[PDB]
């Protein structure tokens, strides 16, 4: 009846999303560049809550300290005129040829130091604009060949970089946290910290782990054929879901960055169900690319579609959970038992419990059906709005 | 000239590998069952160091405490007669219908308790036989549909199970460590802790993390299209590579379990180079399946091939690293710089270093070629034994 | 409001689908065997139109000519009592160990001859029961290693087999056509004629091409990451879609055989839209497996779900095409122009047409947006029943 | 001992390969543009036989008929000075924004006509330069969404385009054949005629099928997880392998275009074995991209590596086939029987042959091992130069 977004929904977009000119590895741009100020105004009209940026999206690379000031001021004025917020910022450590072998893990030491300085500079700006999260996507960290990169040394350099950024943030007294964005490949043959799991594990080896979280992207985990909602559940379980990138992907292939809802629709439904059920309160950020076949009217239609699909799925997931028939099916499938401790009675009690082994009727238990197909069809009926 | 394995190479095989009867989802067995005693004798003849087992491989499910004693005694006699060792053992929590929805994370609480008791029983046996590592492969932990499993609750149950096993081991004063074996899918649609990264991250949330490591399998990470050597490098970096399963896999599809060397040959080369360079001293365990097209002579030929390929790759990786031309190429590609700290001088020094940003010549640095293709061709020449 | 199937919908199921006992490569069966007579009765109750079978599903392998007669008679009586039809039949050339290296392309000549005799025998039975289509799924035709199979010779043997079957059918004056079912892998490492394209190309080299078509399966093309609806469109374009296997698959991994609607939901929508738009009049056959987690109530629920999902998607696809707003969007995206000939005026006229090259305004044409995102969102809104 | 290529080896390179500037979807170019004349000279020095080009690689888009003449003349002079040949040419129907929705299958009719005129113009030039094959890679033919393209209409337009090109070639009396290059995806979400199979099937529906063949690329079939050598075997079987694109790819992900030999090494070995065994006499064309990490010395090293790897594999494949031990193993695995007709005796004789069914000992046949693992290890030993 009404799927109109309002800033309360916390939907955000990166400047580079709706601003993508359409240049791909086999073709030239199909759209002219958008001035960040226009993007803010257009996104505000659509019901967006805010925007995000890479340093290089806002301030052209090589800009003087004076041109830099002018670009920030214009942007700040657009934010003030629209009420749009800037909850997240990041660094571009992948476009310029100097980062061809990476930023934080480039083999060249001078490049690694430059990467850190470029990042620190943008952290100051991020804080100025009010960002609460600083994302790091090591797109160029990795290799196409085995001897080019000693991964153990690379991880030492990656840890060193993140520890220094942590030391900087704490010495300046900033209220900002970091979020690592994993991706398995593209543009490098293999990228370091390829999935949410690898990123979470790496974080536990940092000096101040409390300052780091993860920024998973639906399409990235799907490029490894992984179950996105499951990955998000593990991140939440560890208390590390600081931010999230929403989009669509059609299986294992190049990173498509389709609008949210496109790609794996059922996974989108399960993702929304999880985010809403867990009470995730961070931004619902869309990192997508309106296909190069579109003109500007098509880009705004695509962006609007991102928000619309999230809202439709939110309604359907809510109806699913509130349905008494579904609550009954969840009990029939023993989801209630899954939430109860296996042995709150303790180890010794379990060892002495003859009902757990000596007298356990394995055949009777094995004959119990899980009733998962009925439950899944109810989920399907809810998603399609076909409940009879 | 000589690629003959000896027990010093630490090559091991699971009883279920060479003993696989050939039953697959579309066909009946093509080979008769092997008596574990024959397998030990045959493997000892081939130069193997030891064997591994699931409880159910050694003692048929449902066996009485007396039949259990006889099976262990026969096995023990074969080990004594051959000098074969048993460095690792594991539990079968996947074959019996009772584990259709998992063991440690089954929705049914009584099944979870049974899973733990079955495991504890085999841990005692493992220690008796001298195993240093106890592997856990949660093959049935997961789902085919989204509502069937609440992943956060499932992870709570998985943690609970592993913590209890840790409490047991420490209360008995055993000298045994655990290793979690990840797998992304099959037999479940999606399996919990799908990759080495997810497993490493989970371990950091256990009560006694020092007791747990990972047991990665080449084919499993490859089923997610991940770079196995990179994953192993991260495990070593974290000091968690307790054991390893070697085999072959041809890309993203069902788990093939080809003999080691088959599948991705170059990845096999890089894996061996890494294991030997890092000084991994654990067993080189083969978890493979001789294809159902083979008779018994073909199974022993396949097992022998596993060891032969490891030894050939070991020689080639050693020649590669010792080659002065390669050492020169490694420096040309700046691998030496990758190993040097980015900023041992500290944060403040980096911030004040004008050569790192203000006066950094980005164009000059960007113009430096990495020389990675030459290095990779030298690696190729070494692998193929074609160095001119 | 009403998604109840009736025999008019032409929904069919293989005996081996609802009859799958749940045995997978890592576990024993979780359900007892179903008597084909019970399956027919249960499927008739659900609204099914008919069933299909492999010879070995109906007559246990090794059965005497007398036991064979009894099995057929019982089955025939169930068909008569329910009004169920048998539109398709096939041969099991994959379960028995003798077919470990294939049937029609086994390296052993005696096995190939046996494969043909086994097939011919079942063709006679198929005709007797009224089947119009005879499917061939060469599940064991292929290899795990490169030297094991010379593919050119294998294709010669595959052609030889199919030509002989064609000669048999025509000499007996039967009214039956063949349909080749492609699959890229599993149970073999690589299967011959891996996709719909390969199968269509092979057919054009047979002696009587008019007798052969294809029987694509949604999950099989998806195991190669291919777009199923596109593949079906090519089959229809060539006039070769004789039959179709419907199910669900979650990307590139083992063949899941989920119920139809599960897996890639959007692809299911586009498939139904295409089948209904093209006027496909053959059976809507479900080749799926109710997950081993289910008891018998779960299998019937899963089968019912197959039909329900098809009917829901059919309604949504129909609403999409009938929507004036959609018809308007289709014109805005120039689908009408795609259907008009590029050069009905002829080659010479095109060469002399200056508006086609010399005076063609490429920049103006390039600036036209395709309006594909708006069209796709309308499709999404229709699928979810969210049209405002 | 000597892997130096000479023009007799027929190795060719596209101008766009060694000339790739390194621009990818996330970064700017890392190398300056190469003048085609320099590329010809450098490639001739390396032992190459010839080069190939897209119209737009040789003549900048938008060039006047006079600038066009100058570019061709300079190129012609470089060919004369080096003795380099031009065996293949193709059209660029993917870079310019006008082709954003395709060339031959664009929804806009005026674009389709323009695509044909652009192609015809380059065919004339190709003939002038002596090309025997004209390749067509429909990189933009396809879609990202289901409603954007009616595939049946698209195939009608694709057929119409190719038929017109055939009519043109025959009316001009040219001695040139066409080769369709399939690719499953990238840059479009899904590309029409996604694999070698689909392309072969489509060709059989053209007016003059004898004029069309296929130009498969190793990395493209691998992006669908298909077995390249198997696909090539089917193309040869149909007498349609007119040309071939050689490169390397690491599984299912974006198109990497690694140098030949890199990626799947074993598949490269089996490919060379097949091409040399079948007597393929066309060019060995490399369609690869030297990684953006390299400077110009790295690009020439990468190109040289393509040829070197082919020559090493050629030697190893030859040694494998000539090895008496291997010839013996091939007979043990019954490859000789695979080449013998299944029933040269005819249908009736087969039906009356009791040894084929009634008296066939299935158990005895089933017990015969295929000896495939031994054969494969011999292949492995040969590839690695480790034959004892
Ligand atoms: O694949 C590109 C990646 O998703 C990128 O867009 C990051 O999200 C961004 O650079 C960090 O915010
Ligand atoms: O895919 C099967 C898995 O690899 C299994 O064989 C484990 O390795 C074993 O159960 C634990 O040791
Ligand atoms: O992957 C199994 C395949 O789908 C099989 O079930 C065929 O459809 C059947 O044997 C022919 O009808
Ligand atoms: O993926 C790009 C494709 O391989 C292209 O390079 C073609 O080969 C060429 O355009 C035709 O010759
Ligand atoms: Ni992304
Ligand atoms: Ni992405
Ligand atoms: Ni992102
Ligand atoms: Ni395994
Ligand atoms: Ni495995
Ligand atoms: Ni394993
Ligand atoms: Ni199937
Ligand atoms: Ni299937
Ligand atoms: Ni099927
Ligand atoms: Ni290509
Ligand atoms: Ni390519
Ligand atoms: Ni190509």
């Amino acid at each position: 009846m009404n799927y109109q977004p309002t800033p309360e929904d916390r939907f955000t977009f990166g400047l580079w999303t709706v601003g993508w000119q359409g240049r791909d590895p086999f073709g030239d741009a199909t759209r002219r560049a958008l001035d960040p100020v226009e993007s803010v105004r257009r996104l505000a009209e659509l019901g967006a809550h805010g925007v995000t940026f890479h340093d290089d999206d806002l301030i052209p690379f090589g800009s003087s300290d004076s041109e830099r000031e002018e670009h920030v001021k214009r942007f700040r004025q657009a934010l003030d005129d629209t009420g749009m917020k800037v909850p997240m910022a990041t660094t571009n450590l992948f476009t310029h040829p100097v980062f061809k072998d990476g930023g934080f893990t480039a083999n060249d030491r001078d490049v690694r130091r430059y990467a850190l300085r470029k990042t620190i500079r943008n952290i100051d700006l991020a804080v100025e604009l009010g960002a609460e999260t600083y994302v790091a996507w090591g797109g160029r960290e990795g290799a196409e060949s085995g001897g080019a990169k000693d991964v153990r040394d690379a991880l030492d350099r990656m840890k060193e970089a993140f520890d220094l950024l942590g030391e900087y943030v704490t010495s300046q007294g900033y209220d900002i946290r970091f979020a690592i964005e994993p991706k398995p490949n593209e543009p490098r043959g293999d990228i370091l910290l390829p999935t949410v799991g690898h990123a979470l594990a790496f974080i536990e080896r940092l000096e101040r782990p409390e300052l780091y979280g993860v920024n998973p992207e639906v399409g990235h985990e799907q490029m490894a054929g992984l179950n996105f909602p499951h990955g998000i559940a593990q991140a939440l379980w560890a208390g590390k879901l600081f931010h999230i990138d929403l989009n669509g992907q059609n299986g294992i292939k190049y990173d498509q960055d389709l609008r949210f809802g496109a790609g794996d629709l059922r996974a989108a439904f399960w993702l929304v169900d999880l985010l809403e059920s867990a009470g995730y309160s961070g931004p619902r950020h869309f990192d997508f690319k309106p296909p190069r076949t579109e003109d500007f009217d098509g880009v705004w239609a695509s962006a609007a579609g991102c928000m619309r699909n999230y809202l439709i799925l939110k309604e359907r997931a809510a109806a699913f959970r509130a349905d008494p028939e579904v609550q009954e099916a969840l009990r029939a499938s023993r989801l209630d038992e899954l939430a109860r401790p296996t042995a709150a009675d303790g180890l010794q009690a379990l060892l002495d419990d003859r009902s757990a082994f000596e007298e356990f009727d394995v055949d009777a238990a094995a004959a119990r059906g899980m009733a998962f197909e009925r439950l899944d069809q109810l989920a399907m009926d809810h998603l399609l709005g076909a409940r009879g």
